[PDB]
């Protein structure tokens, strides 16, 4: 019923935008539009991308810099570059090796794998791809407390070193592409099957989101943190008040995100929200930033604006479609090399120097 | 020929402003004006004080807070409240127990003592007051590198766990009170018995800042940062570019200060400089803030604006000025209790919560 790409190969990445059109040629139409699409007419996905032009980098000269070092550390994980893999459902829509292929790319590159609760691969299949590499587990909460305890226990037993509480998808965004394509998952989700009584095959993402917890409160952040004894990130924050609340409720990290514009429509581009959240967090917990990172310049601008790392999403999945783990790896390698150039030209010898950059305010925005 | 007060007692501190007028009816005019005075007509000392009215606290209701905890940690020192003692020369101008008295107050209260290179007490006298309490050593950059090696070794032998490189004093401020009083130190500086070649008493104030390094460079920051084997704070920073330079040169901390307005005249109030510096530092190293902290509200505002801790100066010395005397352990206890009240009224359970406060921008400034 669904013929995902299966080829494994490295790819020469000139830029990540060209990956979308290239992946559209190999991924079945429904699955491709599920990955690529966003809410409404995609104005907020375009805002995620255009937001990068609001704050511009300065080249700096005679900075006494050579061979920049992209390495960093988050929550006692040394990682090769200040980016991690975002939790994304259903990698089998992009490639037959699915989450095992993404996990292999992430572990081979040397950063953190985020596992979606809506993975099409089992923990065992992902663990094989990770080969001991670090992993964080993203929970889409069951309504039943005991199922959450069981899901958290499974993830920590698999070796999770943080929990990502995604709270921005209590209902689906208005994803017009998936509505027009009448898109359903063509395979099961082994980690959350328990609270879908039946199977996730042939279900819409409405009824799967529907089966998850709508009435998430701060108590949920407390209780995940107490049960897991792991640091909890709260993912989907765009308003600084939610960051303050999440920290006061026991979060160990803030994950600034609008879900790649797949949720609330006619909202700001995610990067525009970051400085106000970073100023409110004021160093209390680490910040992960995502939603629209496409270039090394974007990684640099996020760090300059208060993020400790960024999370990568669609570009990595498009690489997986085009080359399996080697194609996904190629995208991670592109971001690392792209950032190294940006570090050299900005006078940045290391990731801490990036955090110290001043940005040029562009009040004209995209058209200039 | 200097009759400092010698009485030891607790004092009922209603506010720290009243401590300045209290003291001078045995408490010598010249030394009082050395402690209290500032550059020019003291407009920038007034600016340090009025800057607190630029950013106002909001009371925050039904915040689920009681028994706030003022404890915090800096460079792995757990301290009772988020304030430390600033490095101040010549405590014997305020009281016969001099730096040993201050050290005993600081150690008994449970925070960090900063030792001025221009202490009138030997390290062994201060050590007796400290009774194993944590201490940081404040240096000036010597022209003679042997003198930099010598004082860094003295620091480490004396159990310092950080070095404070004061940079903002390569020459003296235009301190009109000391000029009009023809003020001379009435005692020696035993710690820096190695620089002044001739006599310490014979050198008034302009010759002592002259015997030290005028030509401080980043390499000075780097060299202290290398010989010390201790974290180095660079003290006197008011411009964000200096904070970025200092960190790139190996500083382990930024100490935002204008030296209590005793140095450059017709400069901003210190608190007005803090947010630009905190934004540029962007979590890379801890920030100590000083110059004008008089109230618990000031400690809260500094933390809300990016400082990890504040340093206290003149109010702790107030064993000296204008009337009948007051300043010590009672002053540290005042600041702790005052901060606890502010925490309760702002909805802050702990020092991290203070770092998340939003402040009201007052564009009308002091006269409102
Ligand atoms: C196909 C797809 C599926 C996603 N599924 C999840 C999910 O299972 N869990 C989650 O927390 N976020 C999910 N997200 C959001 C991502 O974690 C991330 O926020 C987003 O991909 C970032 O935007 P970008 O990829 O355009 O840069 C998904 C995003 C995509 C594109
Ligand atoms: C009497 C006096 C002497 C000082 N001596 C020194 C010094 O030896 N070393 C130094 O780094 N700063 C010195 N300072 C500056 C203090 O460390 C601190 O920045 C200042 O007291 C803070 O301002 P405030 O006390 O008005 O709040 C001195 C300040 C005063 C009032």
């Amino acid at each position: 019923e669904y013929n995902a790409p299966s080829e494994i190969k490295y790819i020469d990445v000139v830029n990540t935008y060209d990956l979308e059109e290239e992946a559209s040629k190999v991924v079945p139409h429904g699955g491709f539009n599920y990955i690529a699409g966003a809410s409404g007419d995609e104005w907020t996905k375009r805002a995620n991308d255009r937001a990068w032009k609001h704050k511009l980098l300065y080249p700096r000269l005679a900075q006494d810099v050579e061979a920049p070092d992209t390495s960093t550390e988050i929550l006692g994980h040394k990682i090769k570059a200040p980016f991690i893999m975002a939790p994304i459902a259903a990698h089998g829509l992009a490639h037959t090796t699915k989450e095992a292929g993404t996990a292999r790319a992430v572990s081979e590159f040397g950063t953190i794998m985020s596992i979606s609760a809506y993975s099409g691969a089992t923990f065992e299949e992902i663990s094989e791809g990770l080969n001991g590499g670090p992993r964080w587990f993203q929970i889409y909460m069951a309504k039943d407390d005991q199922q959450n305890r069981d899901i958290l226990d499974e993830a920590k037993s698999d070796g999770a070193t943080a929990i990502i509480l995604t709270a921005d998808s209590t209902v689906s965004g208005n994803r017009d592409r998936d509505v027009k394509n009448k898109f359903v998952y063509p395979f099961g989700m082994p980690i959350v099957q328990r609270y879908l009584r039946g199977t996730a095959e042939g279900m819409s993402l409405n009824n799967i989101y529907g089966a998850s917890k709508q009435k998430i409160s701060p108590r949920d952040i407390e209780e995940i943190a107490a049960h897991s004894g792991l640091p909890v990130f709260v993912k989907g924050i765009q308003h600084p008040e939610d960051a303050d609340m999440a920290i006061k409720r026991g979060a160990s990290g803030i994950w600034v995100s609008n879900h790649g514009a797949r949720q609330l429509y006619e909202a700001p581009g995610s990067f525009d929200t970051l400085p106000a959240i970073a100023e409110r967090v004021n160093k209390r917990v680490p910040i992960v930033f995502d939603s629209g990172v496409r270039r090394g310049e974007h990684v640099a601008k996020a760090l300059a604006s208060g993020a400790d790392v960024v999370a990568l999403g669609r570009p990595v999945l498009f690489g997986l479609a085009l080359g399996g783990w080697q194609g996904a790896y190629s995208v991670l390698d592109y971001f690392q090399k792209d950032l190294t150039r940006v570090m050299q030209l900005t006078g940045s010898q290391n990731v801490e120097d990036l955090k110290g950059l001043d940005l040029f305010d562009n009040p004209y925005g995209y058209e200039y």
